[PDB]
Formats: C-alpha cells, structure tokens, sequence
C-alpha cells in the first residue's frame, strides 16, 4: 500500500537523523532510504499531493546527506498525505485554473480520485456529490396500548378473537396478511372478501376503494344480514405501499353500520412516524379526530344538512353519494397493530395493539384479556407487564433518529435515480400517479391528506421494464448474487425496495453503483446490438411491459360453505378443517384443472395458497378455482408457495364430499 | 422454541389435534393448558387427581383412572376419537408420574394415542440419580426398545394367555401390556431451559420421540411452529435443527448438581436439627402418596442407593427431591400467613405456593449455601419463638394453640372433584367429555349469561334450575380451574367457592356473582344439540 | 474445541506444554497478563519479549506491530538461531481493547517461519460473536480463511508473482516488504484459549482450548492429551472433557441473544455518551483515531470527503484490512478534560458494580468492560453518573472564575498535557542470554537462581541510579508487576535500565507485586553475576569442544 510505503520511508528518514546526531554509520539508513524512495517512485508519479518533484527533491536531500532537512520534510509530507492526501481531475488542461486539481496521467488511474477525463469545462465542473449533507416512553398515540410478546400475527389474532364470535361476518381485505385469514378460521367468522383495485400494468394489487366497502355493506343490508357484521379488517399501508385514508373509510362506513369495529393492521407502516403528514394517515390519529368531530354541535348541524340532502335518496343510491356517520348512532371502535423495533437477526418478535374504543371497557374488555391469555399466555400471577416495560426500552435504541435518517436516505436514493440520467435511461421508480388510478387520485401536504390514496416514500417500487426481464430474474442476477439489498418482493416488471432501519449509506451507494453498472452494460449492448438483437430486446420489453394477464379476482365461496345463497360470505373455518380428511381431498394437476373445468367438474381449494409466507393467499379454503387463478399460479416463477407445491396438483374437495356437505347445509 | 413453555404446548397440540378430537387432560393442569384446548376445538375429558384433604392439595391422577376413562369411552364406542393424553410429568406439588407404566398400560387400550408431557417442573431430573428414568424421552426410549425385542413378544403372548377369557371391560382390574404390533410410541415433552422470570421468559424446548413424525406429522408440526412463532428468515430453528446431540452444557450439569446437593443438605438439616424438626417436617412418599399406589412397603437421605432404587423403578408416584413441601401445620399457622410475614424478605428458593397448612419450597439455580443457611436460620428462629410462647402459655393459651393447630389439621374442607359437563355441551349424552369451546364462545352472549350470588346458587340447585358456568374459574389457592365453560356447578363446588374471601379470583367475582347460563339459553342449546345429533345421524 | 474446567491460565499451560519443551524460544507479547510469564518459567522455554507500540499520552500500551514481529524473527534468523523458535504467543483483543488482525499476522509470520505454532489468548474477545464483522478477527476463523487460501491454485499463482516481485531482495530486508506464506511449507498450527461466559463473571470457572492444527493428529495429539490430564486430573470424566465439543455446544443460541443484547447496550452507551452535550463537553470515548497510530491503518477519516456519521456501519473495510481496531465492548473513557485521575474517578465518583466494570484505571482514563449483566438500567445509571459529573464540573467552572481557573487548567494540563515515559523492555543480562548476540533470556534459570539468598541483595531505588552509573549493573532476581500497567515491568534476569528505575521511582503504591520500597529492588550481587557468566561461558565451551 502506498501509505504504508510512505510511512516506512518516514521512519527511515527519522532514524537517519536520530543516528546522524549520534555520529554512527548512517550508511545503513542512507541505503534503506534510497531503497525506499526507489520503491515509492514506481507509482508516486500518479498522486498529485505528495508529488514526484517532491520525491526527487527528497532524493536530492538524501544524496546531499542534509539529514535534518530530509527528516522534517518527509515527516511533513507523510502527515499531509495522512490528513489530506489530495476532488481530483485525472487528465490535464492548459487552463489557468479558471475544488479542482489536475494530473497528467490518464491510463493508470491509480489515485481513484470523482475522477474526470479530458479529450486528446463547466460540463465537467458541474459534477456534484451534494445532497449528502446530513411513563416517559409511551408512543403518545392512543388511549390504550398493549405490548404483545409475539409478532403482529399474534396481535391480530388477539384482537380478532377479542371482538369476533362464531357466526359473525367480517369484511376482510382479500390481499391482507395470511394471519388475518387464520384468525378468521380460528374465530369461526365468515369472511366477505373485498377485492382491491387491480393494476394490470404492473401485476400488483393496490387497495380496496371505498366504493367497494359501501357496496359490500349495502349488499349485506339488502340481504338483511347486515346486523351480523362487526369488523372491517383492512391493512393500513400495503406491501405495495399504497396508503389508505383511514378517516374517510371510518366515517363513510360508520354511516352504514354505526357500530362496526375497525381493525387496522399497520405493520408495514413503520415509517409513518418519521414524517408528520404520514402521521396523519395513521389510524389512531384519524380515530381521535373522528371522535372529536362527532361530539361537536357544529358537526351535528353539518350532518343535519347532509341528512336533508340524503332524504329522497334510496339505499342503493347511497353508494354513489358521500356519506357522513350519524353523531348519536356512531361509536368509534378503532384497533391497530404495530410491529416494534425488529432486528435484522432477531429470534424475538414484539408488537403493540392500539385501542380507541368507546365500548371496549364494557363490551369486550373481558374477552380481550382472555384472548391475551389464549395467545401470549400472561402468567398465573401477571408478570407480563414487566415484559411490556422491557419492550419500550428496546424501542429506545431504535429511536436514534434512525427512522428519519433512513427516510432521508430513501428520498436521496430516489433523487439520485432520477438525477443521474444514466440510471434513468433503464430504471425508474413508480410515481404515485403510476400506482394510483386517476379515479381514486385527487399545498402538497393538503393534497396528501385530502387524497384517498398516496404512496409511502420508504417502499419504493423500482420499475425495470426497459430491461426486458422479470423481477425475479433481475433480483437474482443483479442484486442477490452481487450485494445484500433489502428487496423481498419480485413482480413481473418491478422490484420493491423496502428501506428498513437496517439500510445504511453504504448499502444505498452499492445499490446505486449496481444500477449504474447495469445501465452501462445495457448502453454498450444498445450500441453493440444489431437490428436483430435490438428487435429481440424489443420483444423482451413488449412481452413483459405490455402483455399482462389481468389479476385473478376472488370468485366465490362454494355453495357447500356460504351460509345462504344470497350472499358471498362463507364458512371458511368449516372448509379449512374439513379439508384435513385425506379421503375427501384429491390432487388435480394445474394442467388437468382446465380439463376438469371443461368437463363440468368444479374445483374447490382445501387450503390457503400463499406465495409469500407473510403475504396474502391466492386461494382460501372453500374458494372455487377459476381460470384466472390457474394462470396466476402457473405463471409465477417462485416455487416457495406455502400450502402448495409444484410437484403436486391442487388439493380439491371430491365431488362426493361436496355433495354431502352441500346437502347437509341445505337443512340449516 | 424461543417462547415460553405454553407456546410449545400450543405447537404440539395444534400439530396433533384437530377440532372434535377428545384430549384426556388432567384437570389439575394449569389454566394455560385448558385455554389451549379451547383453541383448536378439542373436547377435553377431564381426569380427576386423587385428593389429599389433610393438606387440601391434589396429587397425580392414578393410572386406574386413566384406564377407566379410556375404557368408558370404549364402551360408548367413542374411543376412536381419542387423540391425546395430556399429562404433567411432574406435578406442582412434586408427585412424579412413572411414565413407562402410564404409557405401557395406556397403549394397551389405545395402540396409537399420542402422549404430551409437560415437564416444565421436572427441571433438575438430570442431577438426581434414578430420576432421568421417569422422564418422557427416556421412558419412550426404554419402551421402544422393549417393544422391539422378541423376549417381549413372548412376554406379551403369555400375558394375553393370562387375560384370555377375561372380559375387556375388566381390563381396569389387571395390568396391561401394549400389543407390540399395534402399539406406536408417539411421546412428546416440553420444558424450560432455565428461563429468566418476568424478563425474556421465553426459553423452551419441544422434545419429540415419535415413530410416525416423519410420515404423519412433520408438515403439521412445522406449520404449527411457524403459526405460533412468527415466520422469519431464521426459520432454521423449526425445521431440521434436530439438536438431540447438541447443546451440551457441562457447566449446566455442574449447576443442576450443585442445586441438587443443596436440596439434599437442606432436607437433611431440617430433619436432624433438633429445634426445627420439633415444629417442621418435610413431606415424604409416606405422606403425599397414598400407599395404594406404592407397591414397595416396609435412611433414604444417607446412602439409599440400590435399596430405594426400586421405588423409582416400579412405583406409580414419587417426590421430586427439589419440590420440597414444608409442612407447617404443627406451627398452628396457615401457609399464606407464614409465607407472607415470616418469609417476606424472600430468597432464591421460590416458596411460590402456599396451601392451608404447608408451603412448597422450590429450589432454583439461584441457590447457594447461604440461601440454605438463611432458610434454616429463619426456620430455627420461628421454632425458638414458638418454644418461648408455648412455655409462656397458660391453659387458655394452650387451648388457643391447640385449636389453632386443630382447625388447620382435622376438619379440613372437602376438595371439589370435577363435576360432569352439562348436557347442553356433551356431544354424546353417554360420555362426560364436553364441547368446552362452544361453551366458551356461547358464554360471551350477554343475553344468555346471568349472574347469581354464591348463596343463591345452592338454593337454585334445590329448586331444580340447574347452574352451568359460562367461564373458567381459577381460584388462587389451588391454582387451577375449578370450573370451566359449560361445567355444572355441583353443590360441593358452590360450597368450596363460598369459603373464599379473595375477591380477585380469576373468572369470578363475589360482589357480582357466578357467570351462569340462563335457563332458557340452556334449553335452546340442548334442543339445538339434539337437532344436530338427529340430522347428523339419520 | 476442548472444555477445560479450570479457567484460562490452565488452558494456556495445557497448550504451552503440549507445544513447547525446555529451551525452545517462544515469542511473547510482553504486556500480556502475568500468568503467561510464569507459564514460560514452568515450561523452561526462553521468552523473546516483543514490546508494544507506546501510547504515552494515555500511559497505555497498544498491540505489537507486525513489523516488530518480523524484525524479531529476522534477528534470530541472522543469528542462525531461528530453528529454535517454537511459538508466537500473542493476546488477541488486548486488555486496552486493541484488536489484532490475526490473518495478516499469521500470513507474514508463516512467510518467515513456515512451521511455527500460534497461541492466541482470546479471553478478552468474548463478544466477537455479537459484533457483525468482529468474528473474522478471531484466530479460529482467520486460520480457516488462511487454510482455504493456502489450498487454492489461484493463491499459488499469486505467491509465484509475489516471490518474483521480491526476487533479488535480501532476507534481511523482508521487514520492509509485505510477505506471503509459501503454500508449500507454511502450515497453520493455530490455537486459541477463550474464557466461558461464566468465567467472564468475577468468579472464574471454565475455559475452552480451540484447535485449528494441521499436525495435531500426527505430532501433538499424545502430548496434548498428556498435558490435559497433567493440568486437570487423571480421573474418569477428564477423558469426557477431552472429547470435542465443536459441532456440539449449540446451547449458545440462548447465549447468542444475551451477547447481542450486551453489544446493543454498548452501542447505545456510545451513542448517548457522544450525542449528549453535557456529557460530551468533558467525557470522550477513544476510537481508532486516538488509540491506534495512523501508521497501522489505511482507513483515514479526513481523507474521504464524503464522510458518514460512523454510528452506522460505513467502515466495514477497516475490520477486514487494518492492523488494529478496537473491540466495541471494551470502551476506554477519557477523563482528561475533567482533570481527575482515572483511579480517583473510578474509586470515588461512581463505584458502579451493577453492570459494566472498571478493571483498569489509567492515569487520565478509565476502561469500561461491558459484561453479560449489563441492562438498560445499568447503562442509564452510568450515563446519569456521567451527567451529574458534567453538571458539577460546569458548576466548578462557573465558580472557577474567581482565581480557580488556574487550578482547573493546572489539573488538566498536569494529567493530559504532561506525561511520563513508558518503559519499554530492556534486555536480558549476559548471565542469562544463551547466545551473546540474541536477546532471548534463560528466564527460568534467573527465576530459580534468584532464590539463592546469598546471591540476592537489596538496593534502594534512590541508590540504583548511582549504582548503575558506577558500573555496578543491576539485574532483577524476580518479576515486578506494578498495578497500573498490569504486566511485568521486570522479569528474572532483566537489566533494570535507567528508564525502568525512573519509572519505578514514581509509584506511590507500596504493595507492588515482586518489589517493596521498604526493603528495595531485589538484584543479583556482582560476584553472583560474574559466576553465572563464567558458568554460561563454560557451557558455551563444552557444547562446542
């Protein structure tokens, strides 16, 4: 190493003088210093700050045996190199320096110093590295919070059990965490699945538009079974990162069912705390404002005017019209679950449940405590509270401003991707406009609160369509096999970048370097491509980017499982546990499923099919298999799907069992 | 399992049981077990421990009872349902089940049952000589070896000849040997690896010894392991960790042995100290196991190796040497008071249980010769002051002291044995297992629930309007659920409940009443069950 | 890996006896814990003492620079003695917290002596399992990586090009070049001996002798087992201890949670002692910029303009490539700004035993050892102590205006600005050097020869200077281990050079081990030294007659 050799020369030139003042034979130190300068000079021509003229000058001091000069000179030079050791341009200019430096050498490029090159000037001075310029513990968030000892899966199961009774109907986001589906299986509740709006351009689900929630409530009311529902389970934020406006949903739903409970699974929305507008979109803040709004008389007058407008409007018409909850009738019953401070390599998962329910103390408090006993298990004499205090302490390490810091890095990364103009050519990050439909999209801060949907800045979808290769191919071939990035999801033409607190500046810079180097590989392939190779690249782009199958919408619960034929909610628990009887289930291969459908034999899934273990189920117990779902299963590259394996067919209820269970339910 | 022991039970139960299976669960087991049974839909058949009224504590459940209950379900034709025998290898009091017998005779009746042993209390069995035999994995090893031998096949042939012509209903009166061909050892166990209480109380392990695991249960076990503990990149721990020949802890062997020789020294001093032994005694197999369950019959502390070994090999019940029940009845002082005031300063020994006239000493890894000497000092001071106040006693003070001794010794209250499930919740009216899950959820219907004062409840029974509890009731002194959802509150349970002045009982409140079912709700639920039992059978 | 029930020094004695026999030279870091020197007395090997780079501004000693080790080997090579060299005993993660780069040390040492054995005392480097990049600096991982490297053909090509680069350089000049171990001759014979977590607690029980030895099964298995039973017992269950526990001992999974908790507590403490401006005004935590001279690292903070905070892991290359780095769980605290001495501060200001430790008190610093008992409560307590000290120092500064500013300046300058010399190792006396050119010592013979009550005499420290100027040379008969350094400043047969007597003369502590101000420094009588030198000359004659 160059610094090591210069430090060795500094040592030699010090001991030269230390001997010379003693008057012993300096010839040994002269020989060592000459050998060391000879070794250094093979490359010192390439570093400006110590210099090669200065090297030769120190040689001239050596052979003039002016020891006491040479000592101080070299011990200044090496310390300068240590502390400064000079941005550096790597080719010459005749210009009189109109920071900047120049070195005549070009090919060797050993200095590695933001380097620039010239031909055989502000277009180069404008290169910049800017932007990189940067109880006493409670969350203060809600009237009650309860730190669970397990991951969010268990906080969701606790709340579901606390509020849900067998024979309830639960409105449930199709695309939610599998832990919710299993919570409903445990509770014996009947899901009514709300399908999110599709994004065929990207093969990802967005979110449930509020019109779908109103439509489901009014459908159940027309069937006369609305009184049974008592839970609108919707994730806040999404794996995709689309963010629900909680207040709008809570108000417009309490218009129809003024006593429904809301459970908001906020696990993903970790970085809401970092920025205030994001904080507004969190469910607990919305719940507090909604509660305040209902009490005020002025709101009551506003409601009277809305009611007057509402009169003469039929219930079916309500879905078109905006609705405001009645102040007297409506009860706020909002529950939220948040994952806390997860380590990169931790065997422990911690969560908290935030409750703002007026009726909780009387209606569900006992159930809520028993649910805690049923899941966390508490203690014979409670010591769980001691571990609740411990969880808050763990947050304190997390709260070093790390969340804001990562948020800033994520914004910087997005800016760099747009700014560079080399990365831009092949890689972009999807805009809010791209990921939100115009219908559901409306000061920037005012617009963000006003809008029905926004994008979490920390869950950036990198769009790769210009590369003409799948998100699985891109992720595997570019990121995993090169560096350790925090991607997990891989779409057909994009990959999702999640800026957890484990991201650090060096990771951002390595990702940027990877993107730049792949943009160079693609630029050189573009210039090198023949018309045939370029047409092949065009084929690659057109296939993935343009030709995409529409997402598989939920079809129906079978007649074996829906408690009545006039509504789509189903006995998912019964289907799930009934699917354990090995004599009642048969394996039908994906290629045989289409033939079975053509033969007029229905298919019904026995089990959850979950392509990302913490993601959402493509199929649920008792759901009819349909062509779009067969295609979606077939075309997915990942073979890690839970509850399924590609070596085997779909486990399907046998026609004898379907007939038996159908006839058995017909008697109820 | 990086979570407390109850998570390991949840995992194995969910991996082996499906809703509507019967699980033979001991009622004395801790509430967390019963809650787990409510989850997954399992119907528990409660097994009732033999009582010890003179201490107002319960022992183990005799193998007699386990066989009789299995045979009773066999006569109902329901036996096919039975999927599990959840027992606790070491009772809280200390009674240690002899597993090899509890599994031989049970596998004689139900050749394919699965066993779950909660061993959380049997922590120091690897220090005590002759204790490891009574664990579930060593019992399973020895039983699997035995079942493999041809010599055992000849023994079984001769045993079948001995039982030949005996009616299968009479199998409860004769020992049984598990048919080698049909018997399938599927034992499980769970314990805690020295978990720190209050903070990071997560240490646990699931020991699996299951011939059919790889075929019938591997997938379900893995799925349950992920369901109970959140899926993470560090999924190695659930699948293929297989740390059977790993986690060697030679230092932990020296620590368990230090704590065992500590218990030995305490138990010896408490007997030889002439002050202490005048007022205090440590209970023994002679005192805590009725002799009907100990074939061996007429010093254990000194020597005793190769003489008292037989008791470990062949007895049904023995005391864990570290679960020392200190009898204090001769002190004339109740356990709650003695623990609360004399032992307020506390120490490494847990002393975490207090019966009417006794306290349970639980030695833990935090023990030292100074905790033993401190506890012995406390005992000796109490003895000296009792001697002083006895010598100061007038005849009236003698009557006072002797009655204070009598009231905690002679007329102790009857221990409430499990009442059978209410008819509304028994799926089969011939059998005493219950749909305790549906009684649990049906108990939240605020219109079906009713409150009755304990005093009223006896009158109501006299009237004929039967009482059925909607909820678990877990009083502190016994520390296990005396009532469960849908259990009939029999007269003796009312009388027991009526004595407790502690308002803070879990699941009940004397200022509010027993949460019982309304009569019309019970009638409706019974009619619904009979309708289901009709449409489901014709 | 082998489980030794009897602490770390027992493990060291086991491996030293398994590897060394009387009259072998061992290179030994001089400042290592005194128990290492007694082991070399017992084994009869000759120490060649390697002297660490000094940090006089802290009165601390660092590690041994690798150039010191290469020079010390090539000195014996020029003497023709190098065949004797049998071991390189170094302490990884020295008490001060400097951490070696074992991979490079082994590479360059095996370039010179292709069959040397390495012993690393890793008892201080306990938490390397928590720190994400610290594991690679453990001896047992460095040895794995080095054995892999020595196996590949790519490395054989790299070495071919390296020896072609060195072609025509004298062996004497390899001190000035970066060497590579010849893949044909170099053999990885690494040993490491680390304390158990229970041993880390003040009661000391148990240790483990990690082995990565190519020639164990052939050359050393028998000697190793023999020494194992010699130093523990020859009873049943010792053989069970002799059984390996490498793919076993996975019980540490529960342990891993604890070591990671401790590491996170160390990170929290560092970040709250740096951010908090009351504490940060006075207190500081030394880093690689302070405790490691720049000559031994390529990572320079100022040279890269796109600087990062450094709380986050933006310095992963330092761990991989520098010579010296600091263990993040052994935090040196600089109290020079306060003006209080480290011993005074530790003893009076805090007296904290709840968690963490202050094993060593430096003249201007106190070392903080985060043990397995540390909790949030412990770090918040320590931070509150620091905060109260800072507040009262600010109060004294406000009062300092009325003529006490000069007292505060005097205390600060006296402790930090003004520093004493650190005494580096002298040389063994001729009486005890088997070869008159080399510097390794017959320290065992000096140890036993020091018990001859007629050959010892006492000299007062005030007279020693004049005795030395008179030519009545001073040679110590015993170890001397002062408390503040914590290692032997004199050993049997070492010359008490003027700097060492000047060091001893300053110490107020009378209970120094091996020395007593009320009697004097024990030294050999002049006639005894003459006789010993004559005996050595007789040996050097009859050995070549």
């Amino acid at each position: 190493t160059r610094l090591d050799t210069w430090n060795l020369l500094d040592d030699a030139c010090r001991h030269l003088a230390e001997v010379d003042l003693a008057g012993l034979d300096t010839t040994h130190d002269v020989a060592r210093a000459k050998r060391l300068m000879d070794r250094i000079g093979a490359y010192e021509r390439y570093w400006l700050y110590p210099g090669a003229q200065n090297l030769a000058t120190f040689r001239a001091h050596l052979d003039s045996h002016s020891t006491v000069r040479l000592t101080e000179e070299v011990s200044l030079a090496v310390r300068l190199l240590s502390e400064y050791g000079d941005v550096l341009l790597a080719d010459d200019s005749p210009a009189t320096a109109p920071e900047l430096l120049v070195v005549a050498s070009i090919e060797d490029a050993i200095t590695a110093v933001a380097a620039i090159i010239r031909h055989d000037v502000t277009d180069l001075h404008s290169t910049v590295l800017a932007g990189l310029r940067n109880k006493a513990a409670v969350t203060w968030n809600a009237n009650q919070t309860y730190f669970v000892t397990n991951g969010t899966s268990t906080a969701n199961k606790i709340v579901v059990q606390a509020l849900t009774r067998p024979g309830d109907i639960v409105l449930i986001d199709r695309n939610c965490h599998k832990s919710h589906h299993y919570g409903l299986v445990l509770a014996g509740a009947y899901p009514m699945y709300l399908d999110a709006y599709p994004l065929p351009q990207y093969a990802i689900y967005g979110a449930v538009p509020l019109r779908t929630i109103k439509q489901a409530l009014l459908d159940l009311e027309a069937a006369g079974q609305l009184h049974r529902v008592r839970m609108l389970l919707l994730t806040n934020c999404t794996f995709d990162g689309v963010v629900y406006n909680p207040r709008r949903v809570m108000e417009e739903v309490l218009a129809i069912k003024p006593d429904i409970c809301f459970l908001w699974d906020e696990a993903w929305y970790a970085f809401a705390t970092a920025v205030p507008w994001a904080r507004q979109r969190t469910a607990m803040i919305a719940a507090e404002r909604l509660e305040q709004m209902l009490s005020t008389a002025e709101y009551a007058e506003e409601y009277r005017n809305w009611c007057a407008s509402m009169d003469g409007v039929d219930r079916s018409e309500w879905v078109d019209h905006r609705l405001l909850p009645d102040p007297n009738r409506a009860r706020v019953r909002v529950y939220a679950t948040h994952s806390t401070h997860k380590s990169l390599s931790a065997l422990r998962q911690a969560s908290m449940i935030h409750v703002r329910d007026q009726d909780f103390k009387a209606l569900t408090r006992d159930a809520f405590g028993e649910a805690f006993l049923t899941h966390t298990s508490t203690s014979p004499n409670q010591q769980l509270l001691a571990s609740l205090d411990l969880a808050r302490r763990q947050v304190d390490i997390e709260g070093f401003e790390l969340v804001r810091h990562v948020y800033n890095m994520a914004l910087v990364f997005r800016h760099r991707v747009r700014k560079d103009r080399l990365i831009s050519k092949w890689f972009r990050i999807l805009d809010e406009s791209d990921l939100v439909p115009d219908a559901f999209r409306s000061d920037w801060n005012e617009a963000w609160r006003s809008d029905q949907f926004v994008l979490d800045p920390t869950r950036l979808t990198l769009f790769i369509g210009a590369t003409g290769m799948n998100g699985y191919d891109f992720r595997e071939k570019i990121l995993m096999e090169r560096f350790g990035i925090q991607i997990n999801k891989t779409s057909i033409n994009s990959v999702l970048l999640i800026f957890t607190i484990g991201v650090t500046w060096s990771s951002v810079h390595y990702l940027l370097d990877v993107l730049r180097r792949v943009a160079i590989d693609l630029d050189r392939s573009q210039k090198a491509a023949s018309g045939a190779d370029l047409a092949l690249h065009r084929r690659h782009v057109e296939e993935i980017t343009q030709d995409l199958p529409h997402l598989p919408d939920f079809s129906e619960f079978d007649l074996a499982f829906r408690p009545d034929d006039a509504s789509s909610f189903g006995d998912m628990r019964s289907a799930f546990y009934a699917g354990y009887e090995e004599a009642d289930r048969e394996y039908v291969q994906i290629g045989l499923a289409g033939r079975r459908l053509a033969e007029g034999k229905t298919l019904v899934s026995t089990t959850f099919v979950v392509p990302y273990p913490p993601g959402f189920p493509v199929l649920v117990p008792g759901q009819l298999v349909s062509k779009e779902i067969i295609y979606f299963l077939a075309q997915l590259d990942v073979k890690e799907i839970h509850g399924y394996n590609p070596d085997l067919g779909l486990s399907v209820f046998t026609q004898a069992a379907l007939a038996r269970m159908e006839a058995a339910r017909n008697a109820v």
